[PDB]
């Protein structure tokens, strides 16, 4: 069974993540209108992009123990998992019967509208094979929630200068994510090493992200200040 | 908590095959190009005689990873082009967890074959990098301090051979099917190890998450290369 200790962790990273979201939804209007059609696509994911910036900040400020770090390292941190949470957050937002993914909270975009925004199938094509396998694994807002935790305190960042008070911190989300894992699916197991694999599947998507950033220099429309520092 | 008989023989069978690939290797060992003692210090010669051994070394680990991957339980059953492209992939991989494997705390050397060994400035004395020696030593003695044994590395290599996100795999769920006996028999195994720990089996597969970091980052292209960012500062 959980620990009070345990849910009350939990109860704290599922506040946030409502919080955090909820935040957003007032910048719908505020977005560029999705339709030069593939300028204005490009324009609006870029948006989109920046805004959950904002919400990867504003929630990692929320769980308990990151504000302890040092300020280096808590930026340090947020600057490597900043592709991979987008990458987690895109697919809890992923629908396997429509095949679409619901950005803020109405907003709807099929496989296609991402191919029809100049995006390279390198890479759309993997976003959406790490969505559909995410699927499968059936994870709630809390193992999500989790999730996200663990990929946030990652010791072997680069220049992290206290990586063993990082290691130390994702221990007790680990731990927590055991205990949940057991008590929702007793007779499967293999579900919580099937969900810190997809950790494995973040940084090769990472690393693909980072030479699919090229493709990107050759359309004229530079990317924001913001955007293009925390992906080059 | 006891192992079924199926594990028990699996893991047999995987610390059998990673035995005989090590044995066969060493026949191999006055083959090899010899490692120059006695030059001159600055001398050319012999840091390209350096060089072209770790070279050497490097083509025994690629045969030696093959001959494993083929007595792996269910990766011949795979198709042929999986077969490489899973190979292709994890080589790297492979050839770190392995000199993990081989890496001595005490002397803080690592031993190649079963008699070469090295330390950290013989790999800078044969021109390697160093933006990789470093790495490679450092993720040696993290897995020094998680302990495993013979049978924990087989396991953790083919879990690793087994991973459906690999670029230009045509079954990725049969490859994701494959590597369940694998975690299963490596969750089994760390039970009965620590029954008091728990924690140290997701250490375990954690480190395939910084692993394969260091390979991306060891191949990492030109076109593709990467202080405080002030932008991200600024946000908080
Ligand atoms: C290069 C360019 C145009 O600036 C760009 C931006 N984005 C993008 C990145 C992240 C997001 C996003 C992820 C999670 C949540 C949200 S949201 C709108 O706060 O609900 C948006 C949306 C779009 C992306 C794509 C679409 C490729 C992307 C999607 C998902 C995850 C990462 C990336 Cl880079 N490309
Ligand atoms: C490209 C270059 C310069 O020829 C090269 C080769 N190697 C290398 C690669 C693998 C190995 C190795 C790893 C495990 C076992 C063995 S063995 C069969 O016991 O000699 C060799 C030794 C050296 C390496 C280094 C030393 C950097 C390396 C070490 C460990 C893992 C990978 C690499 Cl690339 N660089």
């Amino acid at each position: 069974q959980l620990t009070a200790a345990q849910e009350l962790m939990i109860q704290q990273l599922v506040a946030a993540q409502l919080q955090c979201n909820k935040r957003s939804f007032s910048d719908q209007p505020k977005v560029t209108p999705w339709p030069d059609a593939r300028q204005q696509r490009f324009a609006h994911f870029t948006e989109l992009a920046i805004i959950s910036v904002q919400e990867i900040v504003d929630f990692a400020k929320q769980v308990p123990g990151f504000l302890q770090l040092g300020r280096e390292d808590q930026i340090a941190l947020l600057k490597a998992s900043t592709i991979e949470i987008m990458l987690l957050e895109t697919a809890r937002r992923y629908n396997h019967e429509t095949e679409c993914i619901t950005f803020l909270k109405d907003f709807t975009y099929s496989k296609d509208d991402f191919h029809r925004a100049g995006l390279q199938v390198e890479f759309i094509n993997p976003i959406f094979e790490f969505s559909r396998a995410m699927r499968r694994l059936g994870l709630d807002d809390a193992e999500y929630a989790l999730l996200i935790a663990i990929n946030i305190f990652s010791a072997d960042r680069p220049n992290v200068q206290e990586p063993g008070r990082v290691e130390a911190l994702q221990q007790p989300y680990v731990e927590a994510l055991l205990s949940y894992t057991r008590i929702k699916r007793p007779q499967d197991q293999l579900r919580f090493p099937r969900m810190l694999m997809k950790l494995v599947s973040l940084r090769t998507l990472s690393s693909v992200h980072s030479e699919q950033v090229f493709a990107l220099r050759l359309q004229d429309k530079k990317l924001p200040p913001l955007l293009s520092e925390i992906w080059d």
